């Protein structure tokens, strides 16, 4: 039972026209709470706890594979959020979508590595995404990455040295660096199981 | 007192190195580069690193007596000629070389200083960046390694602060295959018991 007019029926939560609404997203949640945004919401397990945490916060998820976008609905209609909306775009359509310093923090969880070195310009931490980061956010955002992948982490760092970002917060071993507040994703819970060290990063631009 | 084989050995173990600032190319020889490591132990790197490299001038620096002697009988037993070592805390660095003298810093397993209120001792700090600045210019690069994961988060942030790039960076270098690594005694204890070996190499933009 393949179900894509269940994506039409959530239209509320799934906003199939994003691009109407740039520059005027604040319309579209009812405040001006800031806007995070996290680009790769893969069963929005993450996006949900971050709202029921933080009320005062409006965010909105991006996913590329319709497959899994679906669950994430799912997840925002069972946790009643209402400060939660889904995008199902890819990443290159940033600005399409916000207008600068609409956004103010981007997410990254557990990105696609893309080892192999013909596929660097897919990396959601390579220069081409920085630039669309920077687009929508201006120079007083920042970046919150949490990766289990040693080689897509040992990348980001450097391209964000190399971009010209500023590391404020580096984690080698998240799950026994005590941090506050933390909500694990889907992926996070299951190398988290699997023993192995979750890295996470925090870098902003400097102004 | 006394029990100092240093006097003896004074063609590794500079006992003067202000004098010779400006023109270590004399104490050596030749215009081969010159790289220092701060914080050598007992120079088990140091004497590594010569042997494999003989084209590049190597300067170990140590703070305790006690422990350079060692380094110095490492440099002894290996026949390698492009060694010398300074018994000299970090901070007389700019009294010892003129800028752009040094190309580059290896900084190994170094004292982590945990608690917040000696950051200012950390081999990674801000005061010591600026330190190797002075004395490599804008052309120089700093190879870090070590097991501490604190420390490493630590520089990694120190560094990033300070406005240096990132060229290299290993989250475990035991399995990212380094075809010129030599370890280094504390390397090997804690390479016991499998403990990641972190490694990062940050050098100035121009
Ligand atoms: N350019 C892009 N735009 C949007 N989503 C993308 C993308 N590239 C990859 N993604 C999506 O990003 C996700 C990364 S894997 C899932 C990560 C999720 N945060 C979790 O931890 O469970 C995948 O669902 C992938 O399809
Ligand atoms: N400011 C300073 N100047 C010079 N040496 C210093 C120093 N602070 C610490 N050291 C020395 O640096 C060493 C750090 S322990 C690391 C030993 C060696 N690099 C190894 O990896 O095996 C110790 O010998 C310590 O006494």
């Amino acid at each position: 039972p393949w179900a894509d007019d269940f994506l039409a029926e959530n239209a509320d939560i799934a906003i199939s026209n994003p691009a109407d609404y740039k520059g005027k997203w604040n319309t579209v949640f009812g405040n001006d709470n800031p806007i995070h945004i996290e680009v790769g919401t893969g069963k929005g397990q993450f996006i949900s706890g971050m709202a029921k945490q933080n009320p005062d916060i409006n965010y909105i998820g991006i996913e590329l594979f319709k497959s899994v976008i679906v669950t994430a609905v799912q997840k925002v209609k069972d946790s009643e959020a209402q400060n939660v909306k889904l995008l199902n775009i890819d990443a290159d359509t940033l600005t399409d979508v916000f207008e600068p310093g609409e956004v103010k923090r981007v997410y990254l969880n557990f990105s696609d590595p893309w080892p192999k070195k013909r596929h660097e310009k897919r990396r959601l931490t390579y220069s081409h995404f920085l630039k669309k980061y920077e687009e929508v956010m201006g120079k007083g955002g920042s970046i919150h990455f949490k990766t289990d992948n040693r080689g897509l982490f040992e990348y980001s760092l450097k391209s964000f040295s190399e971009y010209g970002l500023l590391l404020t917060y580096v984690s080698l071993d998240l799950h026994n660096s005590n941090l506050e507040g933390n909500i694990m994703t889907e992926y996070e819970e299951k190398f988290s199981a699997l023993g192995q060290p979750i890295y996470r990063a925090e870098v902003e631009w400097r102004t």
